[PDB]
């Protein structure tokens, strides 16, 4: 009865961000690591792994439909799908629409999660990122694009904080979303609302905020609306989900300053989704994410 | 805080590693890359990569560089992905079989080409084990030298000097623990510093572009701990008698917090006394409640 979350990583860059998932101690979802690569193995404590390699995006896609039938199994019985293939280019990129479009089938509400690479780091042809997304947006519910170039926007960042940031941002468009419906707080809301505002929502975009001390969830709030992640588009945003994460003591009153604050920022018609999660391990600091999706005609 | 990552390619680097992570060894990150699918199973590495399954069924790489050499450069994009991140990257390997004497150099390159500081740390083999390990392992060192900005040497044969006069399991481990010595004594300066704080930024600036280099290790407990560790170390017989033409010289003593700024200074007085006249000499301390009265320096000599 409630939410059966699966979260899918492919590929080495999906499969190594799950395991960072893991790591960090994501809870109240399945983790799938699904090895694309016939040359190589990323190893996963994973609950659920598949390899299905058996540096190419058109390798990938066959890789994954000569194994619908297994994928169809271990994805079957999910309220909700996460598909990433993380950082970098790969065999995940082309496998990654053929999970989703499994997804999504079988009825999951399908949330694809996807990095554009910064644009210090070249590209390579086919135009193949640019592609990667256009065919995972094809096949998802709701695609969270994350732009690493906007990273740089968020100070004097060096190429190492560049990449660390990327990473701990790719990882928030998963757990800010799943531990706002698995995790309880304050300010709970239903799965069903979730899967009004991102089914066949399209492409969405991310922000996050983080402060301590005095009108945290303020500061927080306006720093996650405002974010470079979002790309000014909170505006026009036709919906809008927004979690706070914070200590157990966060008063009904600043949460809810907070509240407002996202529904004046937002579009008149948004529907928006709002809640809280109660995460002690942060101390006095709170943790907004603020997942844009659509847009006005 | 610096991101530290530390990479044990193939069999003998994956084996250090994993003695790495049995001692202890913290504020890192460790990396396990191989060619044997089962032996990357019994790892106790934070992250593991299986690479030349077509070119190898996962059973290593029968000894030929060439093939570590290609598996490696087959998953640089993944390696790149793993690494992505960190401030700081160790390569260790045992030189002169395939997966480590051609995989390292490639995995240095990645971290080079990210901007870590790349410090290299491999393992000549030893004599008995014929003539080829040892051209493979001369080569290999070769490659990776233009990859790291250190990268330190450690002589099997050397091993065999030191300690007790058995059994040829008993000398790989000892291989481990020298290789987990070379680690540490760098990254704890930074990890968990003591008095004498040698932060990544002093570190960098001593070991960028520096080159080739050997170690030396030393301990002793009691009274004169400090003195007997700092000599023992200088004379390591894995400096292979060059400490005192060394120009650049990084050196830590680690102890306990009962360990006094003079007996950190009277061994520091010794080393430098020992020195090349113009050496660049840093010295850091290290707090490590584990060691009781045990004091422990390890020495980085390069630039000769
Ligand atoms: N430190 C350490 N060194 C080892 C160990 N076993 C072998 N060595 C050393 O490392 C060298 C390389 O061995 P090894 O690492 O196992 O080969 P490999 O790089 O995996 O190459 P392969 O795939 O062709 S089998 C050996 O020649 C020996 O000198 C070990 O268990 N610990
Ligand atoms: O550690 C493992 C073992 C595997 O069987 C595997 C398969 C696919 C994907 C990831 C995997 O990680």
């Amino acid at each position: 009865y409630l939410a059966v979350i699966k979260v899918v990583g492919i590929g080495g860059g999906g499969v190594n961000a799950v395991n960072r998932m893991i790591e960090q101690g994501l809870k109240g979802v399945e983790f799938i690591a699904i090895n694309t690569d016939a040359q190589a193995l990323l190893m996963s404590d994973a609950d659920v792994k598949l390899d299905v390699g058996r540096a190419d995006p058109e390798v990938g896609r066959k890789a994954a439909e000569d194994a619908k039938d297994e994928i169809e199994e271990l994805l079957r019985g999910a309220d909700m799908v996460f598909v990433t293939a993380g950082e970098g280019g790969g065999t995940g990129t082309g496998g990654a629409p053929v999970v989703a479009s499994i997804a999504r089938k079988l009825g999951a509400l399908t949330v694809g999660v996807v990095t554009r690479p910064f644009s210090f780091e070249g590209k390579r042809r086919s135009n193949q990122a640019e592609n990667g997304i256009a065919a995972l947006r094809e096949s998802c519910d709701t695609l969270i694009v994350i732009p690493n170039d906007r990273l740089l926007q968020m100070a004097a960042v060096s190429l190492m904080d560049a990449f660390r940031s990327a990473d701990e941002v790719l990882l928030n468009g998963v757990q800010g979303i799943t531990d706002l419906i698995t995790t309880p707080g304050l300010i709970n809301v239903d799965f069903a609302d979730v899967k009004g505002i991102m089914s066949g929502a399209g492409t969405a975009l991310m922000g996050i905020g983080s402060a301590r001390g005095e009108g945290r969830s303020l500061k927080a709030a306006e720093i996650a609306i405002n974010s470079p992640l979002l790309e000014a588009s909170m505006e026009g945003a036709q919906g809008v989900l927004m979690s706070i994460a914070g200590g157990s003591d966060l008063g009904l009153f600043e949460i809810n300053e907070a509240a407002s604050l996202v529904q004046d920022a937002a579009h008149p018609d948004a529907n928006i989704i709002f809640g809280t999660v109660i995460d002690d391990s942060l101390g006095d600091e709170v943790r907004v994410t603020v997942i844009a999706a659509g847009f006005d005609v």
